């Protein structure tokens, strides 16, 4: 009587990865059945139907698209199998077709980035000119991080976004746009980079212009990646924020709750990360050791 969890993976932006889900199920004693939709909704819908046929206790999936799940979700509800959504939220026209959604909040990321700018410059004695390197036009995290950042700086009107342009989430995109900003904007105090790569690009443009990233022009970015954190530890970025994807254990814990009929909230929040330079300098070199210790304990499951 191990709980059986069917999980239909996609094949996106802040997505729980397979190793995390597989390892968390081993740790929780959950019998995990994986399916791969290969980017395609009809194949995810088939995987869900096959889990219903296999009589799993709980079905979770990471929706490849927001819409068009109501029919298959009626089939799960009719089979009495609870459903948990991960990573991407759905649009539904029905009531109570899934138990809970677990995923990252991109508006919150932008907001925390904005709020750090507001905090750091609460006493600025001159205007604070912010330039923004946006993600790919129309991408959900790009739209939301922009919305969030605007909210985070909204209580201090000395903070002004004086230029905002897509760098398409890439290093070369961020570098190219920052060059343009340096040409068009005589006074830049802060860059808000909606991901680490664009921030790293920007840092190189700032350096090529003979300026000092992190001191002359401060950089606040999203994504606590190795290279982002390395820049921050080197004092070339000033602040990083991240809203995590699903980690794994909370999914396993929720799966147990919903299989037992315990009511759960319709949304469960993921954890967050944030680092200034001092915090990155402590955390970064250590990560390899914490990772290795954890992998060692876990390998006894294999
Ligand atoms: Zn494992
Ligand atoms: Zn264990
Ligand atoms: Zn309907
Ligand atoms: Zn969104
Ligand atoms: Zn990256
Ligand atoms: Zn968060
Ligand atoms: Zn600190
Ligand atoms: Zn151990
Ligand atoms: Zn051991
Ligand atoms: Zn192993």
């Amino acid at each position: 009587g191990a709980l059986t969890l069917g999980f239909a993976q996609v094949g996106g932006w802040r997505t729980a990865n397979t190793e995390s889900i597989k390892s968390a199920a081993e740790e929780a004693g959950v019998n995990l059945k994986f399916a791969d939709a290969n980017g395609e909704q009809e194949k995810q819908i088939s995987a869900i139907r096959s889990f219903i046929q296999q009589g799993v206790d709980v079905i979770a999936f990471s929706p490849v698209v927001r819409t068009g799940w109501d029919a298959v979700l009626q089939e799960t509800k009719n089979a009495g199998i609870p459903v948990i959504l991960t990573d991407r939220a759905v649009d539904t026209q029905d009531t109570d077709v899934y138990k809970t959604f677990i995923g990252a909040d991109f508006i919150e990321e932008g907001r925390r980035a904005g709020q750090w700018v507001a905090d750091q410059y609460a006493s600025a004695t001159g205007p604070v000119n912010i330039v923004q390197l946006e993600g790919t036009t129309g991408a959900d995290p790009a739209i939301d991080r922009k919305t969030g950042f605007a909210e985070g700086i909204s209580k201090n009107p000395n903070l002004k976004i004086v230029a905002s342009q897509t760098g398409d989430f890439t290093r070369s995109g961020g570098k190219q746009v920052m060059e343009a900003f340096l040409k068009s904007t005589p006074q830049i105090d802060v860059v808000f980079a909606q991901n680490d790569d664009m921030g790293l690009g920007a840092m190189e443009a700032i350096e090529a212009a003979g300026k000092k990233p992190g001191t002359d022009i401060k950089i606040v970015a999203v994504d606590a990646t190795h290279d982002g954190m390395q820049a921050l530890a080197d004092g070339k970025f000033n602040y990083i924020v991240e809203c995590n994807p699903l980690l794994g254990p909370e999914l396993m814990d929720l799966a147990k709750k919903v299989a037992a009929g315990e009511p759960v909230p319709e949304r469960v929040v993921t954890p967050d990360e944030a680092f200034d330079q001092a915090q990155a300098k402590a955390a970064l070199p250590n990560r390899q050791y914490k990772l290795a210790a954890a992998l060692e304990h876990h390998h006894h499951h294999h």
